[PDB]
């Protein structure tokens, strides 16, 4: 048997180790992707050439908006990332919300704040929803006796945000959603045994802020996050829902 | 002069209460409303009688939407951002001033993951979302240009913002999680608008009810067994706008009776 | 009329929020251990303002046995608990009530994880009764003794608005360098909040906390880091004043405040939303 | 080669499944007991039949209380609580010359109720409860720390790691249990306190938080049957493993970012309301 995983924003740096740490579980991986069609492609080139047919990618954007052939809503887009599991592999056992734009929406000194809305509302939160009801109704429609046996969740939130970086309301409001969300989503989703989980990394990956984490004085690794997000993942996590993780190194342990 | 207060879903129950509150303490009332035309005007006349130039009433769909122009008519031309900016600018072209915001207006309805139509996910999430967390976002920046677009020489003394928002929101309700991610959202706005707006000397708080004027379910509230009044909410939202609260900023709190202190 | 005790009232906060409950109309029961001539002094004080709003009591809610005297000898000796029942009892003894309950007094001082990487049983066996015992065990006593006192009425003779509020620290998520102790006796502090609102909310005593960030910052430094540590407040760049802090407390102990219980308010400018 | 863990109320359920799943991943386990002697011993002989000189069974009373120093009628006696927590973790470094895992585990739980020559059971379960679940762990944590500041850095341990067993459910406290509860919330502070100054020594701090966890069915069948149902998901209390597994994954090098962190392990109990 293989299990299955969708991993949103999987083609670089966090996402991309949540979908390699996935893989060398065991599991096939749908990696979405919005832009970046080269790292992905490359990415699911090396998971088939360790294991064949045990990688794929779907495009999508994950804005609240209204494409084009009806335009196409966000939420018909989500059911068709999680409806790419089913078509190539028969299942869709976990979930991962890790694809997130963040950029300033500064309260103090009107188009591109029509689209920062809907691109840091969609991505964080709108489209993790859509995705997740999704998922559900798939799991709900399969017979009790061919359901899987670990259906996880798992979104990407922020350590940080009770501590908000200066300006980035819209991203802070959107995490603060996404957990939610997760709290909201594990009780829910709990009769189906659908466990919702976040992560929250404080600094991963970076490109100043770095000698302030208690813990090591630097960033974390990628894999340092995705490892929380694989446990998760496992059967030993069986029983833990609707909880966040701090990936942090302390970070929101300190104050200025 | 007079200090202002615009107050959304101001027409009933709990924003009605916030407004009289607010009013009682002498404030003048921008009383907001989407349909309740009836009750916002009726309200507003109460005011009004009690105390001349004291209260206006304006209409305004705070869902994440657009709405027509002049004589036309929906999703075209005006935003949510731009009606929320005529909103604050209601306050300003009446009586010069906005030194409190209550974003109180809200919609809450069920939005289930589990099914046990084709607009309906749409227009919720408009509605849900807009309401609870958006329109507050694009109100309180409209807010702060103002405030910020004043010279500091004539500048309130007391700008004060509340954010409903609810007690319960880590112990959701069964089927509203549109609702739970919008109130999730608002207590994000909450802190993220206090850090910076700290500088223009603009507190935002929350205050976050458990059960209030319901239309047993009472009997699980610990105090009393009852669920709250209006006042029993309003008050503390007028101690947080008041001057003895001038240091409270970032910070939410629970109106519950020692609800959110119970399991199942 | 109305009756509130106030541990650690002498000074600062303590002496706030004793002023702001008897500016309320409140008779007020003085707690102090060390402070005696600014207890003395602020009881004159209510007094002279209104006659017979306020008296003063000495106890040292550290938890440890103190003996039966302050001078003479032995017979058997005296636990905190009993000390903090007296407490209590003062107001009783004194105004026949003890509507609100105010645990302020607390202790602060450094208890390191770690030396450099003189000490002994002595420092070390006090500074954890004292620094749990003031912020912590006292304090669940003090309640313990107050709900005891209101259970003990008949109905017909209760008060219709009691309150307790527990001073606790909007800070200790974030927790001050070397401050464990301190740290861990909030942390205990929050939990008896909760605790007692849930278990005396049939008796409609409610119990609630207030949090500080900085608050009358005291200025044993030179002049620049004490801006320096003024300034990362966002609201104002300041430590808080007195009143700025006890306004809440009151508040918190009004009838307009009557549905709130078992919720924690920070009063701190919006310090815990920073980050190194 | 072999990396040693301290866990304090060994011998049976929680504390058991966790020495056990640590002793699974190659450590060698000092498990702590007080009253359990029998099931100690019984559970250390499994370990080391499994594999030779990996567990050794201490005893320790962690209240709050100074106890007599093995006797003799004569030399001064009272042992406090400081010392007999430094023993324990001496016991660990004069045994195997390390201590890398400490789990505390150990905790008293019983009705501390505000309303209704036993002035006893109150000195006493104060001294019980604030001992086992937050004095001790604080002493716990400062032997340890000591004796990982005093190596030199040449020979230190590259995986030092604490584990507080914290409660899922104290912010919605259970009736009548007030000490205990504090106690948590004491023990939630070390947590994010001992984090922040061990940081530096590369000693990462955790909370695991049960919510209902192999639970004890002494009551009528259909009263555990409805609290257990009160669980969302399974409708059951957790197995010991479902805890113990979360305890070992956050003392595991994968998890070496974690630090200063609770994580619950509750089925979304926590998420209930009344
Ligand atoms: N990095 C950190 O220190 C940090 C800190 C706290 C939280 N987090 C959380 O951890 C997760 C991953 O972190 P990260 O730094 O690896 O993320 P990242 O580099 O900033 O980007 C993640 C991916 O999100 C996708 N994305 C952004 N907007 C999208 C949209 N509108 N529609 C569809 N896809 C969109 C992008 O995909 P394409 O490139 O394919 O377009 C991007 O590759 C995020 O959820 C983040 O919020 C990260
Ligand atoms: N009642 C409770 O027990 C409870 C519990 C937790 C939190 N709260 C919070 O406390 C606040 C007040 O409670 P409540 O029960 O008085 O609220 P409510 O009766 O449900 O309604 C509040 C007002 O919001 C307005 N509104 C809703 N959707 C709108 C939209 N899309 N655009 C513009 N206005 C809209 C409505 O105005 P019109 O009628 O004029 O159209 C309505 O009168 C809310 O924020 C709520 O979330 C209440
Ligand atoms: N000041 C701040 O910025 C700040 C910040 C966070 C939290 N808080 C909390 O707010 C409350 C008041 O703050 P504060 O700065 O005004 O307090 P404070 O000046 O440090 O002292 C409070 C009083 O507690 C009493 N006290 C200390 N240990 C005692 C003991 N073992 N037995 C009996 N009484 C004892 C002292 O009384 P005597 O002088 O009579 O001996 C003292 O005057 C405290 O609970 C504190 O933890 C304050
Ligand atoms: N079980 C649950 O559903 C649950 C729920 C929430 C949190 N927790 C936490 O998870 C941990 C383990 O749970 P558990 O149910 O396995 O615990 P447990 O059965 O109640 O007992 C744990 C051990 O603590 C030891 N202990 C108690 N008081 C002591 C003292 N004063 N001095 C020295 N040792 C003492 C006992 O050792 P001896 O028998 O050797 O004397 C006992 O075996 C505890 O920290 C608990 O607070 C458990
Ligand atoms: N530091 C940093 C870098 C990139 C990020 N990307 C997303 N989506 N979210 C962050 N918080 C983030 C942080
Ligand atoms: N019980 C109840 C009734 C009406 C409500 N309205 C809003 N907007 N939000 C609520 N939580 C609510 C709750
Ligand atoms: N029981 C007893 C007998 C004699 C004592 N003498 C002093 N000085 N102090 C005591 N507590 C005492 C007690
Ligand atoms: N800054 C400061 C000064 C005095 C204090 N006293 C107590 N009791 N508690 C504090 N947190 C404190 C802080
Ligand atoms: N249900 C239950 C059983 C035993 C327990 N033991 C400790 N020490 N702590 C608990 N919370 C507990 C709970």
């Amino acid at each position: 048997t293989v299990p299955v995983a969708l991993v949103t924003g999987a083609a670089k740096r966090l996402g991309r180790s949540i979908a390699e740490g996935l893989h060398a579980e065991g599991y096939a991986v749908c990696l979405h992707y919005h832009r970046s069609a080269a790292e992905a492609n490359a990415l699911s080139a090396t998971l088939n050439a360790r294991r064949p047919n045990s990688a794929i990618t779907v495009q999508a954007d994950l804005s609240n908006v209204a494409t084009a052939p009806a335009p196409v809503t966000l939420f018909t887009r989500c059911a068709e990332l999680v409806a790419a599991c089913y078509t190539h592999w028969g299942r869709c056992d976990v979930l991962v919300n890790n694809a997130s734009s963040f950029y300033p929406t500064p309260l103090l000194r009107r188009e591109a704040m029509e689209t920062a809305t809907a691109d840091l509302f969609g991505s964080n939160a709108i489209a993790p929803y859509f995705l997740i009801k999704a998922f559900a109704h798939r799991v709900a429609g399969t017979p009790a006796k061919h359901r899987g046996t670990n259906y996880s969740i798992i979104n990407m939130v922020d350590a940080m945000t009770n501590q908000p970086l200066l300006g980035y309301t819209i991203y802070t409001m959107a995490k603060g959603a996404l957990e939610g969300l997760t709290r909201s989503a594990a009780l829910e989703l709990a009769p189906l045994q659908i466990r919702v989980n976040g992560v929250g990394p404080g600094l991963s990956v970076l490109v100043g802020h770095r000698s302030k984490v208690p813990l090591y004085q630097r960033d974390s690794s990628a894999a340092e996050v995705s490892d929380v997000v694989i446990f998760l993942c496992s059967s030993k996590a069986k029983y833990i829902t609707g909880t966040c993780v701090k990936v942090d190194g302390g970070y929101s342990l300190t104050r200025a």
